[PDB]
């Protein structure tokens, strides 16, 4: 506020959205993480991969908040909500669910970025560019070539062991 | 399920409410740590220890979740309540509501062991002792002796700079 | 008995029968571990995995009889009763094999636990979840992860053959 | 001119007005840095502070020389205006112009940014939003956090003497 | 006995009583040491200052206890009296404390000093000036330093952190 400058209530209020969405996808992970460890499911490397997402999104979540501050606004929290299921099913059906919450991260950064630009913020725009666009542009390839090779998998009991050992 | 033994099902859905809380304390102290990372706040050695405190009360749920499924037990998992506080005021404030959270999450540890003693279930006894109880404890007296020592400082801008320079 | 001091005669006698049943379960490993490195059967990995176990179990019941000792007990043996089956089937029966047999010692360890709390004998509380309950409690979850695994593995002969080569 | 391409000449010109801009910006610094070294007001730490801001300003200032070099602009240099005081009074009046200071060269980026956009030149768009908005950015936020440290301080006279040796 | 050289029984006797003195001094610092560890009192670097001094009076009975065995004297023991406060109030209470209880340790060294003169015994003497009289020499002048500074620095509750913080 003494140090705030072209910063706008709107973009403010965005950043602060998109903090809870990056929570929310940190907290599905942690979920997915946790069903793959299930005794019953047991595929670890997939639970492995759930789990590093599931500290990537935290951690942008703490870039926004680190921007939002260094702007001069102010962080703002809501409840986060509990992940869509309980159960994941298949590696398949993770995959799917996790390409899913990934393109709807990515949309949400899409708008920000467009709000950006109408109120004429580079820093915004030059801040999601640098650390968020390209990061889900690859992350969102990963999960496409995960789930190609999946489906050519799945005999699906052997393909889902068989792409968890030599893939994940 | 085919591993679970001697695990009821009253310390299965106390140990997913334990999850809960204990994410829901790294959420508050996301909170608190960004809250004096603010440019009209500005406290960097009050920041990082709340964060720290964020990143343990997350290491915390994760032990929780692991020995959940290393006991057959399923994880199951709730909204993460928005914290108590959107602004936290001054370090004294603050170091006082993070006592409090600790007395209630060190509580909610006592009640949990009651319940596994009742049960018969020494696993989870030696667990929490082995990973929590001593650990909250340490943590609680730390967090008192640092009241102690904000209040006897608190000339109260100048109290809380060199508390944050000198202890933090 | 010059040192013996709050160490019951149940628990002595229960101390020497938790021996027996981890002598018990090191010659069924080494009776499951040389099955699997017959030439009809010829799965290394396997037979690896049981020799380990073989050589843990006997560990545990050194643990036991050094303890028994410290406490002023007297070891005292019986015969070694010889293993259930002669020739062990496949992995999946083999797991399944094993797994019941971790269930019945940890049942032991539990009774002993329930008998040591009854004696109001801290000790020997102590010594078994330090030492014994969290071991088993990891190897059954590594256990019902492994027979998992075999199941949705299970072309049988395809799956045996690559579950002994790219998990164990 | 054999090289220039898409290179206008309001972008041209408004360069060489920001090149003015940052050298009078770090010309300012030299002023203050040497007002904290007077035998009167010593104050090392504060000197220090500033003297590295003179360098910064004057390396932002051959950084853009440079790019209208690449560009194929012609430099073009005009008087360096004096600083605006003789004597800075005291941490907090110099850290306040300091920021006066910052948010005035930040508000010029962003009018060359928008005639940019305006002109459609992304190479100047890019050039800027990484090497000078985000720099930009993060000194101001730094600022703010230094004044509000030294407002909660200022018994000004001690207050100022533990900012310089414990901050800065 | 068969050593026993030159050696009165009055200079044991009052080796005996030196021995219990320091012995009580170290209590005394224990207790001293413990007060600064409360959580209402938390001033670590004055709970480290009394353990170290604690550790200083043991060792110091040791070299006595050496030195009566050394010279065929017989070493007994009495019981070891209680601190004088169950609490030490303030680190100034503490410190006058701290340099009363020196005193009356120097004043009995000079004493013994003054008995192994008149006995005509050079060892004791030599013994006495080589081990004991300029360390507490030494460290009355470390106490009465600090007890200046704590007097100078009491805004008391400030005072008391910075010298906490500073000197200790």
């Amino acid at each position: 506020s003494q140090i705030r400058q072209n910063y706008s209530t709107e973009v403010e209020a965005a950043v602060n959205r998109l903090v809870n969405l990056y929570l929310r996808a940190s907290y599905t992970y942690l979920s997915l993480g946790f069903y793959f460890d299930r005794d019953d499911v047991a595929l670890e490397g997939v639970c492995h991969f759930f789990r590093e997402l599931a500290e990537e999104k935290r951690e942008g979540a703490e870039r926004l908040l680190k921007m939002q501050n260094q702007r001069g606004g102010r962080a703002l929290f809501q409840d986060l909500q509990k992940p869509s299921q309980d159960e994941w099913g298949t590696t398949l059906d993770a995959m799917k669910a996790a390409i899913v919450l990934e393109k709807s991260l990515n949309q949400a950064l899409l708008d920000l970025h467009a709000l950006g630009s109408a109120q004429a913020d580079p820093h915004l725009c030059d801040f999601l560019e640098s650390h968020f666009l390209d990061e889900e542009v690859k992350l969102i390839k990963k999960m496409g070539d995960h789930l190609t090779n999946i489906q050519r998998l799945v005999q699906a009991g052997l393909g889902e062991y068989l792409f968890e050992r030599l893939t994940l």
